[PDB]
């Protein structure tokens, strides 16, 4: 049987990390399971240091193990994964993990979410499809997946494209696999970051104030994204200061609160006029990892468009 | 055949039949872009205001509100033409201040008047069927859009270019239109139009309410930044059941204890920010919303504060509307 | 605590919490799978039937039709386990002919009792929360799955495996579920249960309905081996809005004249079958179903018939009910 | 600009097919249109003459032109995409494309859907995708792509695995593409034949009739496909005559009336004892079109299940 490492980040899914053979014995009769503690915390405060840490530990012990199964909250699960998605380099499957019920509660959903995580980890077909998401007997694609109601077990769909395959009886029938670049096809390597560019989100809404996107660019951050409506549109006062603040050399990228779609480049705002990237698909807190990683990488807005037409 | 009074917002939403005839009208228009208004209705349209709905903002809340109930005898029904990225806040704004129980219809347009298979005319035609039958009273605000009745507080924007993207994502439509005629099955059950305290009539402007979005990793400048302007409330875009990042967290349980009034909403779209859940509401003098997302959260916690500012009559204030 | 009492058709949707005592039960063991009903109700079970799902039958409808207006004053409530195959036509029979005002809701679990994640303790346990829910009554006959209460009209099965598959597809949930109370904000405009004339008390079978697929190069020897064998009525699962395979529609049309009723549906999940479309039922003497999914529009069919055979009067029928 | 071929079979879905370049000006922009009448039917009148006719016609005539649009009824649209997605061999994108409103009521939806249908042919990233349905601004493969809704402008969604790309501005951003074999990928060529297998359908509901599933197999059908409840599960009169036939040859495939899904081998029918076949995320209708096509290859149960595995 493949040998798993499951990577947890926070409190048990099932029944500590090193129990969970005994929480789910079933997980014996499909792989050899090893467990670590990475860090303890909510996810509601995860952060830039607990991903670079996940990312470093993946590539540095990727030889080690035949697939990684990391156990995550469900409130930021859908960052994380596409973080990963982007910066770790191993051929081995990744797969993320989580529980819309406590584990302590009637019918918790953890047990057998992790037991289909473990068969999606060890299954070679899930090697070279990016870093994956498994949950509901579905595997989804770490760019697209997202939390899409607040309680429902069947939360996490890809909202655009859809899931990569569905579990039945310890089987995954894959029909797809993501067309944008993952993991070693990308150029992001986090292996000597300390930290990372700092990317803020603001909201647009019926009379948005512009003071929060001042306060970021007040603070001389790096990067802003804007949860715009729509198509990527901005309240008047928020778009002056996002113009002005993309003439000294804020990044700034327009997405969307709008939860499906594509804010799209050739619509209602000149990107290349006021300095501004359109997101695509990439709801606001995906854009965020996206244009913290090309802030490693470049300041100039047509190169970062164009790593977010690639990735 | 009933009188039916369209509001414009903005720009058309359909073009069309302008041709001229003498050899030497905006809103005034649309009776000859779509002739067959003729067939279900006595049509007089007014411009009230000509922005991108992008920039929405309280002027013209107050406006609408107050023309709707002033006019109210004066006509059959109305219909609200506007733009599709802020008419889910426009829509539930006017459900809880609009005290005309006549039929109150939001409309827009998800492709351009003038490009291919526009979609504008045939919803409007559609807004004023609804806004002509006699079975739309007594339902509170709607929008109608891609042959569907939708009602203002559930009513949200799920895409960003589909013309099927208005959708009531947690409890569904009222109706569906089918050849001039709407079957409903459904009613809103939260109190709206004259069933709610709010009056408006009288203001010139509404309390300062903003938003936070949560993220990993989430700055607290933004809400420290409402904090010291002054605002009477702020919603929070929390991540999950209504959670909140830290550093965020910490602004607003100091400002919530120092006269600002904190809503729990969540970035997640559908589903409710619920109470007895993860965050213990009660200690820390916040507010549920309940499946009220971040910007109609906002709606409401602006209306509130122009009646109480005391947390728990809030809660149950959301609790009802 | 209210009086409930579970009606089960077959094996059981919770396990667990039945070592014995003695040295030396079935759905009496729910109590023990589920201790924590004891605090929110009185539970006693009774085995009605023990089938499967995929088996139900026009005898088991009656019989469980019966029971509950036989019994309802003997209770507060009602909650009927049943599988998940057939559960959606199961409900809007008893939606229909159920005459106790008080709740009764349906129940099942898309995981075996003994697997991992079984579903069926929960859903159980929410299903007499609803059951016990003084909000609970007069909506009808209800169906509790996955945190959610849907109307037993429009719920259907829409995903074969996954947990989350019962969904009111047309109109939308009733209320949702959280820490064991229930925020409803719909309830159903069709008439149910005591508004309705069908009364099966006397009645020890139904007439025979039943139902045909259409698609390209459709046969006509399903239908035809209907009408040989004398059916009362026959649904069509037609294509898109209703429409026919001309070999089924020549075949269906000649049945209509011909003392069989005929109803147009259609296989597509979504929407309804409309009167006034591509198919002149006045002329054919055809029924249009509107959203009633092949399945639940044989059930309103079948109950159409104990009373009328005038295809005016069944249009009607599908109109109101 | 590239050389479109429109194949029409029915009425006309913008403003006869000759004259589509005129109902919609600016096809002239993107493409060099020719059209030809193949038939003039509705669609709820399809049936295999027409199917064998498109597939040679397309074949016959890929080296004439650089891509293919066929205008066809909604009714049966997903049924004749993957058809066409089994037995096309040409290189080059097939498109098909409806209208859900009539050319001539208000805001009729034909003349948009019929331009992107042209741009999705004339794109070369289109090819190798298998046969592509074209509606409401999204690229839908064949195999997936189903009708959801009666009248809804956006009824046609690929409800399992997604859809493959969307359209904005003339322009596609592909994300996906099936990874079951199509086209040239497929064993099935009709290029000889005159007729195919006879396969029908038969619903199960409470006390459903026997009767329809005896009829077929006393007119000796080939197969039958059972729309079944739930998990592909059947009421016991059908399954009991549908056993009695696969004893005597009779193909039989379990699909589900649940419209999403996948009927799965491993579950509540033991398909090898009574010779059935699951038909995974097919359902009934598209069961049908490839329990056709695996009969012109073999009866045998085993080699027809591993046809219903990989296409």
């Amino acid at each position: 049987l493949p040998n798993i490492t499951i990577l947890a980040t926070g409190g048990t899914i099932a029944g500590g990390v090193e129990n969970l053979v005994n929480a789910v014995p079933q997980l014996k009769d499909i792989a050899n399971v090893k467990g670590e503690q990475v860090v303890n915390i909510g996810s509601q405060d995860m952060n830039d240091n607990v991903w670079l840490t996940l990312a470093k530990k993946i590539n540095t012990d990727c030889d080690k193990t035949d697939g990684f199964v990391i156990t995550h909250g469900t409130d930021t699960m859908e960052e994380t994964a596409y973080f990963l998605d982007l910066t770790v380099k191993c051929d081995k499957p990744v797969v993320m993990v989580g529980a819309m019920r406590p584990s302590t509660s009637m019918s918790a959903d953890g047990p057998f979410n992790l037991y289909n995580a473990v068969v999606t980890a060890a299954d070679k077909a899930s090697a070279n499809r990016g870093v994956l998401v498994v949950m509901n007997d579905t595997v989804l694609d770490g760019r697209d997946v997202t939390k899409t109601n607040t309680t429902d077990v069947a939360t996490f769909k890809s909202v655009n494209y859809g899931p990569l395959g569905y579990i039945h009886n310890g089987k995954i029938d894959y029909q797809r696999t993501p067309a944008r670049k993952h993991t070693s096809d990308t150029p992001f390597d986090v292996s000597k970051l300390n930290e990372l560019p700092k990317v803020g989100i603001v909201y647009n809404y019926a009379n948005a104030s512009d003071l929060p996107a001042k306060a970021l660019v007040d603070a001389g951050y790096d990067g802003i994204v804007s949860a715009g409506v729509g198509n990527g549109n901005l309240y008047k006062s928020v778009f002056d200061t996002l113009a002005t603040a993309a003439k000294t050399g804020t990044a700034v990228v327009r997405s969307s609160r709008v939860p499906t779609g594509a804010t799209t480049q050739d619509a209602e705002v000149d990107d290349a006029k006021y300095g501004f990237v359109a997101s695509g698909t990439l709801n606001p807190q995906k854009a965020r990892v996206l244009l913290q990683l090309a802030l490693t990488q470049t300041k100039d807005p047509q190169q970062i468009q164009q790593i977010f037409n690639q990735y």
